[PDB]
C-alpha cells in the first residue's frame, strides 16, 4: 500500500475530528460526499451551486452540513469548509467501476482532480476513500477490533509453540545434540509468527487512536523474537554470517519467500534435498545467542570469541584464564561467560 | 405553450398507461427519472451501465423498476422499457437552473438531446417533463379539479350577469330605446366571460381523460356566447361590418385589447374619451342578431335585408308583402321574420 495513500488514510482513522464526524453521519444514515481541496477558486468546472461557507472546520459542523442533499468541499488539511450542498461534475468519459452515482462521482472526480475524495452510502457503515487511482475502504471498530483480537489470540498460540521450542532447543544446545531439524523447526515458527505480525500490521495502523492497547500487546508478545532468529541464523547458518546479512535473511522470509523446511536449510547454507535428511545432519551453535542475550557480550566481542573456540559446546569448557586469552574479555567478561553457561547447564541439564 | 411540447405533455396526461405508472410511482414516494429515445444506440454516450432490457411497455413494470436507483429509458411512442438503472451523464457545461442532481441531470440532457425526460423527487407530488429548451410542471388531478371547479363556478356567476343584461337590452332593442353604455356593458360581460374560458383552458388539457366533465360543463355554458357576441358586434358597430370582421373583434378583446368600456366602444366606430358619454350615444340595431338567431335567416341572406331595412326598428314594420321585396326572402321567410318579431314584441314589451 503506498505511502502517499497511507498519508490520506490518517486523515479519516480513529481519534481525528473528520472521523468522529464520519461515524457520527453513518449513526444517522445520513450519506456523504466530501472533496478535499486546496484552493477552492481552482475547481469552479468540477463544483456547481451550493453554499460558500469559507467556515473553520469542526466535526458537528460537518455533521450538521451533511444533512443537505450534495456534497461538502474541505480543505486538505481539513482545517476549513469551504462549501457545503455543492453538485459534483467531474468528466463523464473518466473510466469507473464503481455504483451508483455517489461512488462513480467519487471515483471520477479524484482520478480527474489527484484530490481526495470520500463518499459514505446512506445505508452502509463503510467509508470509502478514494484518491487519484487508488480507492481505500475503510472499516468501524467494533469490526477491526474483531480481527486483530483474533489475530493476537492466534499470535499467543504461535509464540507459545515457539518458546516450548526453544526452550527444548535450549536443552540440546546446552548437550551439543541439535540436528538441523531442530533449528529449522524452530526458525519456521518463529518466521511464522512475525508473518503474522506483519499481516495484521495494516489492521491495527487503520484503528488509529483505537489501536493503543492492541500494539502494546504485539509488542509484549513479540519483543525480542527479531533478534533471537537472526542470532539463531547466525549460530546455525553453514558459514560464518554477518548481523545484517542475518537480518536480511529474515526479512526475506517474513515476507518474499516461504518458510518451509528445506528451503530454510538451503538458505541456511546447507545442500539438503528430502526434509527427511534434516535429522540427519547434526550441527553446533557458534554461541552468538548465548554470548549476547545472556552473557550479555556484544556481537563484535562475541565474534572474537567464536573466532578462538568456534562453538559454545568449547566455550562451556573453557576457564576463566583460557576466556581471558581473548580481546575484549577481561576478568568481568569472562566471569560472565563462564558462569551464565554453568549456570544454565546445572539448571537446564 | 408551443404546439411541439403540448404533444409531448400528452404522454403523461391522465388516461395514458405512462400516467397511470407515474402516479402510482408519486403514490409510492418512489423517485423517477425517465428519458425517451426511439435509438438507444445513438446516445450511448449520455446512457452508463444499467440493464439493458428491450422489453414491451407496461405501468406495472415501470413502476418496479422505479424500485431500483437510477433512470430508466424508454422508446418515444412509450412502447418500449429498453434501459433500467443506468447513470444518465449530459454535459456538465449545459447551463441549467434546476436543483438537485435529479433535475440539473433531467434538464441538461434534454436540451443537449432534443428528446423528452421525466423527473419526479421521493418528496413531492409534481411530474416534471423536460424537452429541449422546455420545462413543464404536471400537477396531480386534485389541484386541478379544485382549479377548475372553481374557475367554473366563476363562469356560472359571469354567465348569468350576461344573460341579465342580455335580458334587458333585449327589451331595449325590441324598444328601440337602445344606448352605447347598454351595449357595451352587455359585450364586456361577454368578452370577460370568454376570456376565464381561455385562461382554464390548459388546466383541462392538462387534466386529459379526467376532464371530459369540465369539457361539457364549459361547453353548456358558452354554447352561443361567440356567435352571439359577433352578431351584437353587427348590429351595433358604428357603421356595416362583415362577420369576420366582428369574428376578428371578438378574438382581439378575448385576447389582446382589453375589454374596457371606452376602447369597445373606441373599436365599434364610435369616438368617445369618458365612459359618462356612452349614456348619451343612442344606437339601433341592424337586425341581424334577431333575424339569425330568431327568425333563423341564414346571415348571407341577413345582408340583403339589412341593406333594403337598414335597421331592425323598420324591419319590423314591413309587411310580408314588403320583405318580399328582399332577395332570398320569400312568404316563408317573410312570415318566419314577420312574426318572430312581433310575438317577441308581444310577449318582451
Ligand atoms: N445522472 C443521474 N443518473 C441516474 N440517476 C440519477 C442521476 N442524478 C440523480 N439521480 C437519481 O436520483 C437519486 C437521488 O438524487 P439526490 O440528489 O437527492 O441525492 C443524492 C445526492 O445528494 C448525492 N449525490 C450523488 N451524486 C452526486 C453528485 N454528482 N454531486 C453531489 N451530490 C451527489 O447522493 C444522493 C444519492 O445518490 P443516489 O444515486 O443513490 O440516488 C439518485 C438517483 O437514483
Amino acid at each position: 500500500v503506498p505511502q502517499e495513500l497511507i498519508e490520506k488514510i490518517k486523515l479519516i482513522s480513529p481519534g481525528t475530528e473528520l472521523r468522529k464526524a464520519l461515524d457520527d453521519i453513518i449513526n444517522a444514515n445520513f450519506g456523504a460526499l466530501i472533496f478535499l481541496v486546496d484552493d477552492p477558486k481552482k475547481y469552479e468546472d468540477v463544483i456547481q451551486g451550493g453554499f460558500w461557507l469559507d467556515t473553520d472546520f469542526s466535526a458537528e459542523k460537518l455533521y450538521e452540513l451533511s444533512k443537505m442533499d450534495g456534497a461538502i468541499v474541505l480543505s486538505e488539511d481539513i482545517t476549513k469548509i469551504y462549501y457545503a450542498n455543492v453538485h459534483l461534475v467531474p468528466d463523464p468519459t473518466i473510466p469507473t467501476g464503481e455504483t451508483g452515482t455517489r461512488h462513480r462521482t467519487a471515483e471520477r472526480l479524484a482520478k480527474q482532480t489527484g484530490k481526495v475524495v470520500i463518499a459514505v452510502s446512506r445505508r452502509r457503515n463503510i467509508i470509502s476513500l478514494y484518491y487519484k487511482n487508488y480507492k481505500y475502504v475503510v472499516n468501524q471498530v467494533d469490526f477491526l477490533i474483531s480481527k486483530v483480537t483474533q489475530a493476537i489470540s492466534t499470535l499467543e498460540k504461535y509464540k507459545d509453540n515457539f518458546n516450548k521450542l526453544l526452550s527444548e532447543l535450549e536443552v540440546l544446545e546446552l548437550e551439543n545434540r541439535v540436528t538441523l531439524a531442530d533449528v529449522v523447526r524452530t526458525l519456521a515458527k518463529g518466521f511464522e509468527l512475525l508473518r503474522i505480525v506483519e499481516e495484521i500490521r495494516p489492521y491495527i495502523v487503520e484503528l488509529g487512536e483505537e489501536g493503543r492497547l492492541a500494539r502494546m500487546q504485539l509488542r509484549e508478545l513479540t519483543e525480542d523474537v527479531d533478534d533471537l532468529l537472526v542470532l539463531l541464523i547466525m549460530d546455525y547458518s553453514s558459514e560464518e554470517v554477518e548481523e545484517e546479512t542475518a537480518q536480511n535473511i529474515l526479512q526475506d522470509f517474513i515476507t518474499r519467500r516461504e518458510p518451509s523446511p528445506i528451503s530454510i536449510s538451503r538458505v541456511l547454507g546447507y545442500d539438503v534435498q528430502q526434509a527427511a535428511q534434516l535429522d540427519d545432519v547434526l550441527v553446533s551453535a557458534r554461541g552468538y545467542r548465548l554470548l549476547k542475550t545472556v552473557a550479555r557480550i556484544p556481537l563484535s566481542i562475541g565474534y572474537n570469541v567464536v573466532r578462538m573456540f568456534k562453538t559454545l559446546d568449547q566455550i562451556s569448557k573453557a576457564s576463566v584464564e583460557d576466556l581471558k586469552k581473548v580481546e575484549g574479555i577481561g576478568e568481568k567478561r569472562a566471569r560472565a561467560i563462564s558462569e551464565s553457561i554453568s549456570s544454565l547447564k546445572h539448571r537446564k541439564t
